[PDB]
């Protein structure tokens, strides 16, 4: 192992389901493909500034880099795009972040996020999406937008089962199709690729149940299930109806009208959080006309990874959001955002989304104060209109800061 | 048959793939359910305003209605929701159009919208999405949109190839992928609906070819593969290599830098068309913050389906997205919009979308003068601020009128 463990800090450990974050925990990090090179020193400066004022030196990280993807080949050598230890140090230390990675063309190598989240069961892709007064926004009242995304991370499309056009596999799945299960749907099944889809009650549920409980844990006015039901009845019509289910078998949910609405009372607040669902394409036309009336999402995989960015380009950009990869064992943050190669290594792309998602970290750990350091910085460094190259369009007067620049900036504001 | 076929009328015929449009054509159209009996009417008179005053009365519509729906239970009786006469009608007189359409829950009734696309073989849905000045959006600058969505409307999860979770026949294709094709990804193969998704080479070419011949015939700028390649290899990504292959093989396609992007010179107008493809998730942020870079969309079902109501959102909503099912042998106009029950029988929808997707049939029929009366009309009462509910919102100073009225304002400003 090329991994070395800080000398100066402490594991954290899980009891009875809740964390024990020492004062030097040990925190590792993956850099990240492309401007991961960029962004994550920009992250690690930040939040050590965080740390270090807001509990005086009483706290501090002990970061622990570990490998992934191009550098992990450079460290462990050719072919080693993710070493065994790398996950078996993310679920041991509990807590961890990464930058963006990119998976190589072919190898037989599978897409490097999605085998973290799924090799370590991380089946919650949490991405709050909210505005930052002074954001350059291209919609009229960014203000109005103020969500949290529950994705579920573990099946759906995702799940990687599927064949090649030609393929004696593809023609031997719809050789089963067409004789066995009598199928005389697929249009062309010559040339065809195929695809599977799996969507089940457990995998459905757990994602769910931790929505209501954030939803009922932050006080929020409602869960949306966004599905496209209506055309896959057996997945995604199945998550929708599992959800509600879920919502009266455990919540006590309560119809509203004739339904389908329910209305769970929140039993610290006394709240009734409002639980209703959205076709997805109406979905995406509803956060850009009536974003006031959403709240907190509750969808499956592939929906949720386009209902970020759809979400995230209202208020300022993929620049300014953040996410989690939650399990029950460990959990891993990272950006929404990508490697943009396109950018990567010029120090200018926008360091926010990560440093974003390590305040949720800090949240996470419970060091709430530092997280709170960290969103008066970013509040203040963007009203300064000191911002980054994403921020500038749209932005009369704004002054245009380096990647490392805007990390200053947030810790001269903090 | 119920149907009354028009004394007046003479049926439209296709010559060398080219349409025999008679100065008095049989145009068969479906009433709609829900809002539909709100919008047709208004479409009806509009279309049979701009075609009276733009050939003084040389040529004239005979509309012959046809039944697909509940009305057609009324009509036909119980349980004959979409009859083969319908179908054999919309066939045989080449143009036709169509309100709203609700499929009801169970009764073993696949979704009838997406029966009569199959059925027919529309394998393209063409959804343009433009600005209309006056029009209040949520955006700074709807005027930047200017979009043209070729989504595939024949395969993708759309062929409705799926089995309920613990259902005999679901659990007997779960045993088939574990036991013959040895698939281990499952993450949940107990209570777990599955779904099909297909992808093939000619569905994905013959969509493709009719988006770029588009692009050629009304020298557009670029047309964008849209995908989620990166995840479904196979289906997905074949979908956008598919696509740049056909580019390269039919349109003389040529590489671009390094590519991947190809560049494709219009043997009209000499200007060079460039092919491009966008990451699904990235282009819902692409087309909120830079619109203006994209032209002409080639995408898949599903996502066609995403992309067509989240540009609809930023120039005024779904009240005002025209849309039509193209094939070979016909072709079926119909609004994005769906049948808004909520709404139904109120005579307050926008009846914009149902009548712009006329001005789409009359363009379709060599109409272009009928058709460009429509476009003047909306644009006039849209201008005089003389709109619908949806429109008002974001409309300070603007006179609310009912569906038939707002009708009626655009034959006023014709
Ligand atoms: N979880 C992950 O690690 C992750 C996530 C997404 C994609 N990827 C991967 O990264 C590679 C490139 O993919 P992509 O180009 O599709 O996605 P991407 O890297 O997110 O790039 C998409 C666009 O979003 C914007 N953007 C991304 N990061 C930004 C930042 N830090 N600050 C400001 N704007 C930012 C830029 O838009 P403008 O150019 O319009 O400014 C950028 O070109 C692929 O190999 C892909 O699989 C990985
Ligand atoms: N091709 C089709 O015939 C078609 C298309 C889509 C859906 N459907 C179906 O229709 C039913 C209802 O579905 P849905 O509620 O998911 O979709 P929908 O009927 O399109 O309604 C969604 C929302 O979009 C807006 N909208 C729709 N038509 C409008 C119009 N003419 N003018 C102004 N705004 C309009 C309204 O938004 P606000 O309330 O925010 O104003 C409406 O409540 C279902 O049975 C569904 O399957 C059929
Ligand atoms: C890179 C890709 C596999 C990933 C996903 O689709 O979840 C990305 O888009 C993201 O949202 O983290
Ligand atoms: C009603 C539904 C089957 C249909 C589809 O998903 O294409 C609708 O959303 C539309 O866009 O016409
Ligand atoms: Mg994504
Ligand atoms: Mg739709």
């Amino acid at each position: 192992s090329k991994v070395v463990v800080p000398a100066q800090g402490k594991k954290i450990t899980l009891q009875n389901g809740k964390l024990n974050v020492p004062e030097n925990p040990i925190i590792p990090y993956i850099e990240g493909d492309g401007i991961g090179v960029d962004v994550t020193p920009a992250m690690l400066k930040v939040v050590d500034a965080a740390v270090e004022k807001a509990y005086k030196g009483e706290r501090k990280i002990s970061w622990m880099e570990i490998y992934t993807g191009e550098k992990s080949t450079q460290v462990y050598g050719q072919d080693v795009w993710l070493p065994a230890e790398t996950l078996d140090l993310i679920r041991e230390y509990r807590v961890a972040i990464k930058g963006p990675l990119t998976t190589p063309v072919g190898g037989g190598i599978r897409e490097l996020n999605v085998a973290l989240r799924q090799e370590l069961d991380l089946y919650i892709c949490l991405r709050p999406v909210r505005y930052y007064q002074g954001t350059p926004s291209p919609v009229k009242h960014p203000e109005l937008t103020d969500m949290v995304i529950f994705r579920e991370n573990s099946e759906d499309i995702y799940a990687g089962i599927e064949w090649k056009a030609d393929s004696a596999d593809a023609e031997k799945v719809i050789k089963f199709l067409r004789e066995e299960m009598g199928v005389k749907k697929i249009r062309f099944p010559e040339h065809c690729g195929i695809g599977i889809k799996p969507c089940s009650e457990e995998g459905t549920k757990r994602l769910v149940r931790a929505a209501i409980e954030y939803a009922i844990a932050n006080d929020r006015d409602s869960v949306t299930l966004v599905h496209k039901g209506n055309i896959m009845k057996f997945t995604e019509g199945a998550f929708k109806d599992w959800g509600y289910q879920l919502a009266r078998e455990e919540f006590g949910g309560e119809l509203i009208d004739g339904g389908p609405w329910l209305k769970v009372k929140n039993p610290n607040t006394g709240k009734e959080i409002v639980i209703k669902d959205v076709i997805a394409d109406a979905f995406l036309q509803q956060i850009l006309l009536r974003p006031a009336e959403y709240d907190v999402i509750a969808c499956m995989n592939l929906n949720g990874d386009y209902i970020s960015d759809a979400l995230a380009a209202q208020v300022g950009g993929i620049g300014i959001a953040p996410g989690a990869n939650i399990g029950d064992e460990c959990a891993l943050f990272e950006a929404t955002h990508g490697t943009a190669p396109k950018y990567a290594g010029q120090d200018k792309v926008n360091p926010g989304s990560i440093i974003l998602s390590a305040e949720m970290m800090l949240r996470h750990m419970g060091w709430t104060e530092a997280a709170d350091l960290i969103v008066k910085g970013m509040e203040g460094a963007i009203n300064a209109k000191t911002v980054t190259y994403d921020f500038e369009r749209l932005m009369d007067g704004a002054k245009l800061l380096k990647c490392s620049e805007f990390g200053d900036a947030i810790i001269e504001n903090m």
